[PDB]
């Protein structure tokens, strides 16, 4: 499943 991390998975 996706992450729904901060400020996203993969951005920074």
């Amino acid at each position: 499943f996706a992450t729904m991390r901060y400020p996203s998975d993969s951005d920074e």
